[PDB]
C-alpha cells in the first residue's frame, strides 16, 4: 500500500520549501536560523515554534535533528499513555487502526471543509474493518452540490438515514441512533450543517442534534470529530474553538495536506484544540484517508 510513501507524497509541497534542505551539518546559529524559518513557514506559528527552538536549544542533548523530531512529535500527541509507550519504544509498523469509543459519531465542520467525502472515505476504512456502518444525512438545510452523502452510501451499501430538505435535523439523528439501535449497527455517522450565516444560528443546531442523540442513547455520541482542511490554515483554528467550546471535540480530521505547504498546522491544531489528530487526507483516493500517526508524520515532514 506504500502507506508510507504517501504521507510523504502528501507532505511533499510542505516539506520541499525549506525542511528537506535545513543544513544539518552546519555551526549552530545557521542550523536554528534555518530551522525556524522552515517551522514558520510550514505554518507552525511562532508559539510553537519558540517552544521548539527553547526544548532543542539549551536541553534536547542528543542529535540536534533527533531532538527536533522528537519534541515535535511530541507536541503531536495529547495523550500522555501514548506518549509514554512511544518512550517505551512502542513503534509498530502500520499504525493502530483508530477505534471509536462509542456507537455514533458526530462529524462537524464548516460547508465545503469536506465532512461529505471524509464520511464516505470514513464508512469505507470500518467496512473494511468489520463494522457495520450506518450514516445519518445531517446537512437537511442544503442539496451539497455534487455528491450527497445519499449517493455515496448507496456506492459502499451503507444505508443512510435521510429526510427532505428542511427536515428537523434533531429529528433525524434520533431516528438514525434509534435504527442503529434497532437494527444492531457498530457505527453511525451523524453528518451536520456547516453553513455559518444562515438563519439558523449554527453552533445552536449541534447542541440540539447532539442533545437528541444522547436523548436516544444517553451515553453517545462519544466520539465528536471536527473536519478541517489544511489548505484553509491557521484559519480554521479560530471557528474550530467554536465548535470545541459548543459540543466538545474529541478529535480532529485534516484533509487536503497535499494541497498546501503548510502542512505544518497540524500542530498549532492540537496545541489549541488539545485533542487528538484522528486521521488525515493525503490525496483524494479511498485509501487516501489515514489514521493519524505522529511520528511518521514528524519523519515525513522533514524527510524525502
Amino acid at each position: 500500500m506504500g502507506f508510507f510513501d504517501r504521507l510523504k507524497a502528501g507532505l511533499a509541497k510542505t516539506r520541499e520549501r525549506l525542511l528537506k534542505a535545513i543544513p544539518w551539518g552546519g555551526n549552530l546559529e545557521e542550523v536554528l536560523e534555518e530551522l525556524e524559518m522552515a517551522l514558520l513557514a510550514a505554518d507552525v506559528g511562532l508559539s510553537a515554534t519558540e517552544e521548539i527552538l527553547q526544548e532543542v536549544r539549551a536541553s534536547g542533548r542528543k542529535d540536534l535533528k533527533e531532538a527536533v523530531k522528537e519534541k515535535l512529535v511530541g507536541m503531536l500527541e495529547p495523550d500522555e499513555r501514548r506518549a509514554t509507550l512511544r518512550k517505551l519504544g512502542f513503534n509498530p509498523q502500520k499504525p493502530k487502526p483508530v477505534e471509536p469509543k462509542g456507537r455514533v459519531v458526530l462529524v462537524v465542520g464548516v460547508n465545503g471543509v469536506g465532512k461529505t467525502t471524509t464520511i464516505a472515505k470514513l464508512g469505507r476504512y470500518y467496512q473494511n474493518l468489520g463494522k457495520k456502518v450506518m450514516f445519518c444525512a445531517g446537512d437537511t438545510f442544503r442539496a451539497a452540490g455534487g455528491t450527497q452523502l445519499s449517493e455515496w452510501g448507496k456506492r459502499l451499501s451503507i444505508p443512510v438515514i435521510q429526510g427532505p430538505e428542511g427536515t428537523d435535523p434533531a429529528a433525524l439523528a434520533y431516528d438514525a441512533v434509534q435504527a442503529m439501535k434497532a437494527r444492531g449497527y457498530d457505527l453511525l455517522f451523524v453528518d451536520t450543517a456547516g453553513r455559518l450565516h444562515t438563519k439558523h444560528n449554527l453552533m445552536e443546531e449541534l447542541k440540539k442534534v447532539k442533545r437528541a442523540i444522547a436523548k436516544a442513547d444517553p451515553e453517545e455520541p462519544k466520539e465528536v470529530w471536527l473536519v478541517l482542511d489544511a489548505v484553509t490554515g491557521q484559519n480554521g483554528l479560530e471557528q474550530a474553538k467554536k465548535f470545541h467550546e459548543a459540543v466538545g471535540l474529541t478529535g480532529v480530521i485534516v484533509t487536503k495536506l497535499d494541497g498546501t505547504a503548510k502542512g505544518g498546522v497540524l500542530i498549532p491544531i492540537v496545541r489549541t484544540l488539545k485533542v487528538p489528530i484522528k486521521f488525515v487526507g493525503v490525496g483524494e483516493g479511498p485509501d487516501d484517508l489515514q489514521p493519524f500517526d505522529p511520528e511518521a508524520f514528524v519523519e515525513a515532514l522533514l524527510e524525502d
